[PDB]
C-alpha cells in the first residue's frame, strides 16, 4: 500500500521460504549463501522440508547472549542447490527502538500476509513460554499463532523476527549483523 510494504514485499519474495518442522511450518528468512534463521523453539533437526523438498541441515545453532540467555534464533546453513540474495547490508548493528513496522509471514496457512504493527520497543527482557529470552522487540499488535518467524521490517531495515506473543502484544527477536559475519 506504502513504501513500508514495497520494502517488506521485496524481502519476501526474494528471501523468504516456507520451513516445515516436527513443530509445524514457519515463515524462514534466508540471509545470505544457504544461511537463514528461524524461532528456536522450531526445533530444527538434521532434516528439515524448505517449500515442501526435503532438505539436509548443514549446520544448527541456537544463538545465546554473553550471558548464556536464550535470544531464540536459530542459524541453519541448509544443503541447498540456490544460494539466497545477500541481504546482510539491510541488518542493524546496534539494540534499538523503530517506528512505523511491518510484520510479514508466508506459509500454507497464512500466504502473502503483511501486518502494519506500528511503533517497535527494545522491550529487552521477556520470560517467553518460561524461558528467560533478551534482546527482545515489542509492537502492540494482537499476534496469533502462524505467524512465528515472520520478517519485521522498516524501510531499509530488516529488524527481527516474530517469536511470540500474549493475546495483545507480538514480540519478535533482534536480528544484528554481527550474528552473520563469515
Amino acid at each position: 500500500m506504502g513504501p513500508g510494504f514495497d520494502f517488506a514485499q521485496a524481502i519476501m519474495k526474494k528471501n523468504t521460504v516456507i520451513a516445515r518442522t516436527e513443530k509445524g511450518e514457519f515463515t524462514m528468512l534466508g540471509v545470505y549463501d544457504r544461511v537463514a534463521v528461524i524461532p528456536t523453539h522450531a526445533s530444527v533437526g538434521e532434516i528439515i522440508y524448505i517449500n515442501d523438498v526435503e532438505t539436509r541441515v548443514l549446520d544448527a545453532c541456537a544463538l545465546r547472549d554473553l550471558t548464556d540467555t536464550n535470544l531464540e534464533i536459530t542459524i541453519v546453513k541448509l544443503d541447498r542447490n540456490q544460494k539466497f540474495r545477500d541481504i546482510r547490508h539491510f541488518l542493524p548493528r546496534c539494540e534499538d527502538d523503530y517506528n512505523d513496522a511491518v510484520l510479514s509471514v508466508h506459509t500454507s496457512k497464512f500466504p502473502n500476509m503483511y501486518i502494519p504493527v506500528g511503533q517497535v520497543t527494545n522491550y529487552g527482557f521477556l520470560n517467553l513460554g518460561g524461558t528467560p529470552t533478551h534482546r527482545i522487540l515489542m509492537y502492540n499488535f494482537p499476534t496469533r499463532a502462524g505467524q512465528c518467524g515472520g520478517v519485521v521490517t522498516t524501510t531499509g531495515k530488516v529488524i527481527g523476527i516474530h517469536v511470540g506473543g500474549n493475546g495483545a502484544q507480538g514480540f519478535a527477536a533482534m536480528l544484528l549483523h554481527s550474528y552473520f559475519t563469515d
